[PDB]
C-alpha cells in the first residue's frame, strides 16, 4: 500500500513521525498486509494552497 | 488531512471499510485533528498496473 | 456445462474463488460430468445496475 | 444470485431439478448468502448449437 | 429495525461507538436488510438507575 | 445489557433466532461483557403499524 496523505503545514517532526506509524500500522492492520510493504508520504500544504469551498482552509477553517 | 491510498485490488467491501475507519481514526488521533476533517480516498490497482522493481508486483509479491 | 453467474458486487477474491470451485464441483457432480468441461463466468453487479421489483436492491436487500 | 447455466440437451427432469438444488446450495453455502436469494436458469443446447474448437460437441465430446 | 439497548453507564464513546456499528451489523447480516435501514439507540443506566433481584447491579454485578 | 429490537413482521423463527443470535454477541463482544448479562427482546411491527415519513414502511419507498 502507498498512502500519501495532504496535510496542512504547521507540524512537528516528533507529530509527523508519530502520524507515519500510526497509519503504516492503520494499514497494515485492517488489511493484514505486512508493515515493510507499507509507504507513507506526507505533503505539507502551505498556508495559502488549500481551499474549503473556495475560501482560504486558513480563513474559514 | 486528506490520504489517498493505493492498494491492490482484490479485497472485500466489509476490509476497505475497516481500512477506511482505521486510517482515519490514526489520522485524527495523531494529528489532533477533528475526525470530520479527515477524508480518505482509497484507489484500487489491477493486478497489471502495479510494478514493484519493475516487474509486475502480482508476480514480484 | 457454462455456468454465468450474477452476483451483487463487493466480495473479496478469496471467496469468489470459492464460488467458482463450490459451483464448478456442484455441475460436475450432479451432471456426472467431467470437471474440465466446467466453465464458470462470474459478471458481478455494480450497486446501481440490478432492481428487485423495480427499486435498487441495495436498498430493499432480497 | 442469479446463475443461467448451459448444458447440452439430453437429461432426466430429476438430474435437472438435482443441478439446481446442488448448485443453489454451493452458491448460497459459498456467498454466505439466503438461498431463497438464490435462483437458477437452465438453458439446454440443442445438439446442433454447441460447438468446441469450431466443431460440433456431440462430435468431439470435450 | 429499531434497537434501543440499555447498558450501564461508565463507558468510552469508542466503545459506544463500537457497540452500535457491531450491532447494526448483526441485525443487518441476520435480517438480510439494507443497514441503512437499520438504526440504534443507545440509552444508558445510571448506577442507581438499575436493579437484578431488587437489588441494584452496581452491587450484585 | 437489555436490547428490544423493533423489526416489521414477516420473518422465519430461524431468521429471528439468528438476530437474537448475532445481537447478543456483538453487544458481548463490543462491551467485553458476560455472554450470560445479554438479553434481548424482539417486538414485532405489523404491517400497519410502523410508519416512515408520515405514510406507511409498507407503502415506503
Ligand atoms: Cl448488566
Amino acid at each position: 500500500p502507498i498512502a500519501q496523505i495532504h496535510i496542512r503545514e504547521g507540524r512537528s517532526d516528533e507529530q509527523k513521525e508519530t502520524l507515519i506509524r500510526e497509519v503504516s500500522e492503520a494499514i497494515s492492520r485492517s488489511l493484514d498486509a505486512p508493515l515493510t510493504s507499507v509507504r507513507v508520504i506526507i505533503t505539507e500544504m502551505a498556508k495559502g494552497h488549500f481551499g474549503i469551498g473556495g475560501e482560504l482552509a486558513s480563513k474559514v477553517r
